[PDB]
């Protein structure tokens, strides 16, 4: 008799309900990757989420790989990131940050100094990334020396310290989506041969060692790691998905951290015979909170809070289209259709002019 709708404690904070607002790339930051008002509307528009997370931003410039994405590095970023949870907390909200570093998912022209974007292992993705000239071939990035990831950590370290400055209720690791911390997880992208390469242990190294440096600015209960097993994104790829995440979510149970986030590819099931690493296999192996998430809907996230199966469910499209997604979820009402034409970049049209119930 627990559902969607019951509350939920997360650390010291009080969910009113299992709904989370997925983190949401729109790409509406203002000059110097800021954020600003029309940011601040949207968050506190979605604030009947029991926990909103915040689209990755990244904790350093070198960790930026998309046009218009807002930072949490600099003083500037920061205040504009407390115009945004100032709102949302007036409006009775919680809300995380998602901690963001691309990786090799970058071009030079995004760079500092028009460097190249840095990896575990100097492989191009695929494909052409967007500039501020347009769409270009990617280039091949540097693999990171290993006197270098102590530097990695602390962009890491730094970014949380700001994230906690900006009045965020926590903070999401963005170790999923193939960028920079998944990057370093999977062997199609990490053939290190330091301590950083190899061995999933290795693999997972610079994961535990960014996690140990965020526990150490947040109360761990207050951090969150987000991982998507099965997704091809960005070209980041295990070839045994199934150990290699069950690793990590054992390993992690020593943080004590607010929860472990699954996004579930959407097509795992098809694009697999069958689903290789089920989401069952990592609740049993992380103690704590799990978020799943991808394709949910009232009745599937209903079914995984009665079964025990996760705690919380987040919801990206919906949440993109309907501010009041629990309300309507609530009442059976009818939700509004997501604009793909308007996830990325622009101002108010497909961002806060989704209309309530
Ligand atoms: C426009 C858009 C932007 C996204 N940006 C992010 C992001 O910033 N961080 C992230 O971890 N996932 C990101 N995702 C993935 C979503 O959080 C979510 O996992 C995915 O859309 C599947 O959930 P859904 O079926 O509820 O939309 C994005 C998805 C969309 C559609
Ligand atoms: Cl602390």
């Amino acid at each position: 008799n627990i559902n969607l709708f019951s509350s939920y404690q997360l650390g010291e904070l009080e969910l009113p309900n299992r709904i989370v607002m997925a983190p949401l790339t729109r790409s509406r930051a203002g000059e110097g990757n800021v954020p600003h008002q029309l940011n601040a509307i949207y968050y506190g528009q979605r604030a009947s989420a029991g926990l909103i997370i915040a689209e990755a931003t990244q904790v350093t410039p070198q960790g930026q790989g998309y046009p218009h994405t807002p930072g949490i590095h600099s003083p500037e970023q920061v205040a504009g990131w407390k115009l945004v949870t100032d709102t949302v907390h007036q409006q009775g909200g919680r809300i995380f940050l998602q901690l963001w570093h691309v990786g090799r998912i970058s071009h030079p022209d995004l760079q500092p100094d028009g460097g190249l974007p840095v990896a575990p292992s100097a492989i191009a993705p695929k494909g052409e990334v967007l500039t501020y000239e347009g769409k270009k071939p990617y280039v091949t990035p540097r693999a990171l020396d290993t006197s270098e990831i102590p530097a990695i950590v602390e962009q890491y370290r730094q970014g949380a310290a700001n994230a906690l400055a900006a009045g965020f209720d926590g903070v999401e690791i963005h170790a999923a989506n193939g960028y920079l911390i998944d990057q370093f997880l999977r062997d199609g992208t990490n053939q290190r041969t330091d301590e950083y390469g190899g061995a999933i242990e290795n693999r997972a190294r610079l994961l535990l060692e960014v996690t140990e440096a965020i526990t150490s600015v947040w109360d761990s209960q207050r951090v969150g790691v987000r991982l998507s097993p099965l997704t091809t994104l960005n070209g980041c790829v295990d070839s045994h998905p199934l150990e290699t995440f069950g690793y990590v979510a054992q390993a992690l149970n020593r943080f004590n951290l607010s929860y472990l986030h699954i996004f579930e590819a959407i097509d795992a099931d098809i694009r697999h015979g069958g689903t290789v690493v089920p989401t069952s296999h990592l609740r049993d192996r992380f103690t704590g909170t799990l978020i799943v998430n991808g394709g949910y809907t009232r009745e599937k996230g209903d079914t995984v809070i009665a079964n025990k199966a996760a705690d919380l469910v987040a919801f990206g499209t919906l949440f993109i289209s309907n501010p009041d997604l629990p309300e309507r979820l609530e009442v059976n009402a009818p939700l509004n259709k997501a604009d793909p034409t308007t996830f990325y970049g622009g101002g108010e049209k497909g961002y806060t002019d989704y209309p309530f119930l």
